[PDB]
């Protein structure tokens, strides 16, 4: 699927091993500290797609699928980022039949499959010096790899040419810029995308790969790719969108978490980074918006406050870009680091009564109803119509999203949002509370916030067929 087809999508990210098991158990243990395979698989994922669709997600980004190393003495490669063979599958997740059945079933539901891919490196269960290169496939010689060194983070060519790690487990760094390696990577992905009907990619460790290699890889794939560019500065991350269709929105992530992790936070750095991303990135609406992933602390590890989590999720889903929710976020999983942030989802019992499950469902539903209602909604830029220390109002076509970090104990506050684009007198509904008000002079909206809850407005007349608020 093209970048254009990906615009209205929203993504539920899973660690395959940690989402759902084929045998349907919601009680197989997953001691996150053990770093073993817990047993999640493709047939498990297929079995719980109603859970995923129930939240309004229409795409799934799964762990890398390639064969890993076998020796688990220093941890099992349950996360898929330690590959040895591009041409074979990790059979812990399933056979090619299982994976083909995943793609088929996603597609029967009108969903998209996004695959995580690593071209930066293979994995080895031992240090750099111990690596037997002949064991890798297809890059079965030291000739295809940069010499081992640790990265000097003040040097971009070191970021690209040194290794992510040289101790056990080592991450031998491929010569992605070598013509033969690039050729093989490109033929590989062109083939893999056809073979398994992949709709999009998520490219691991994109900043550690030279940009031209990224470009020809994305071209060869022939589908939308979002690059994981792990950097908070729009001046660094945004120029990557000249080479990949999208990047994950790390520049917005950092001030977002700073804003909403505590009522002590302020909106100003979020506003500033949003502006900067809009000034720097070719297309902010092809970026992946997230507030969690497997590398960073869970949101609920910063704060237990439900209203704060509702505000970050509202932003995550309703802001410009393609929303991404990390499996567990909706159950308020709280692991503060790797491996604790890879909790098994099945252990929550796939609880559709969780408040953040229902919250995500409503946010996704109004976003998708907005896409349905107006062809131009998805490509219309979000404007910041109001900001102060503790409040942000985002207007994207006819959707007005009003957020606050005042938290659950806030009491009551009133904010007046000027120039929303609603007509004076136009009745709008906050689809989260099903409470209804009207716009006033010049599109002015008088918004009262209570107990730190976000509000999401949509014109009341246009709400029919939504499933929202009767
Ligand atoms: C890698 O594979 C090729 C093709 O079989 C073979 O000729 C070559 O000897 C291998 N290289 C090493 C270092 O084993
Ligand atoms: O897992 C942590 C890693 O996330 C990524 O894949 C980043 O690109 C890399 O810089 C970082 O080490
Ligand atoms: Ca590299």
């Amino acid at each position: 699927a093209t970048p254009d087809e990906w615009r209205s999508r929203s993504i539920y990210q899973v660690l395959t091993d940690r989402f759902a098991r084929g045998d349907g158990s919601p009680d197989a243990p997953c001691d996150t500290g053990a770093r073993k395979y817990c047993g999640g698989n493709y047939r498990g994922l297929i079995s719980q797609l109603d859970y995923i669709q129930g939240m309004g997600f229409d795409s799934v980004w799964i762990s890398p699928i390639t064969k890993q190393f076998e020796d688990d003495w220093n941890g099992a490669p349950y996360h898929g980022y330690w590959q040895t063979d591009l041409y074979a599958l990790n059979e812990h997740f399933g056979t090619e039949e299982d994976l083909r059945a995943l793609a088929d079933e996603l597609h029967a539901r009108g969903m998209f499959l996004m695959v995580d891919v690593v071209i930066n490196h293979n994995g080895w269960p031992g240090d750099a010096a111990s690596i037997d290169y002949s064991q890798f496939n297809p890059f079965n010689s030291s000739d295809y790899y940069h010499p081992p060194c640790e990265i000097n983070y003040d040097d971009q060519t070191s970021v690209e040419q040194c290794w992510l790690y040289t101790g056990a487990n080592a991450l031998p760094d491929l010569k992605t810029e070598d013509p033969h390696v690039s050729q093989v990577h490109n033929d590989w992905i062109a083939d893999l995308v056809s073979k398994y009907s992949i709709d999009g990619l998520r490219i691991d460790t994109t900043k550690h790969v030279d940009k031209p290699a990224i470009g020809s890889f994305n071209d060869a794939a022939g589908v939308y790719a979002v690059g994981e560019v792990y950097h908070g500065d729009p001046a660094y991350t945004c120029p990557y969108q000249d080479w990949v269709d999208g990047v994950l929105n790390f520049p917005v992530y950092y001030p977002l978490i700073d804003a909403f992790k505590s009522p002590s936070g302020t909106m100003w750095s979020l506003v500033d980074n949003i502006n900067k991303v809009f000034q720097t990135c070719n297309d902010p609406r092809l970026l992946g918006t997230f507030s969690e992933n497997h590398d960073i602390p869970r949101f609920a590890s910063y704060t237990q406050d439900l209203a704060l989590a509702k505000n970050v999720l509202a932003f995550t889903i309703l802001f410009d870009g393609i929303p991404i929710v990390y499996a567990g976020q909706e159950q308020q999983y709280s692991g503060d680091s790797d491996p604790y942030n890879r909790e098994a989802l099945w252990l929550s019992g796939f609880n559709t009564d969780a408040p953040l499950y229902k919250h995500i469902a409503a946010c996704n539903r109004i976003r998708s109803h907005a896409v349905s209602n107006d062809d131009a909604y998805i490509t219309t830029p979000t404007d910041i119509k109001y900001s102060d220390d503790h409040t942000l109002a985002l207007v994207k076509g006819a959707v007005t999203t009003v957020l606050t970090n005042a938290g659950a104990n806030a009491g009551e506050t009133t904010v007046t949002v000027e120039a929303t684009g609603y007509a004076s007198g136009e009745q709008v509904t906050d689809v989260l509370s099903c409470e209804s008000i009207a716009a006033s002079d010049g599109g002015r909206l008088s918004v009262t916030l209570n107990q730190g809850l976000p509000r999401v407005f949509f014109p009341t007349d246009a709400l029919a067929g939504s499933g929202l608020c009767e």
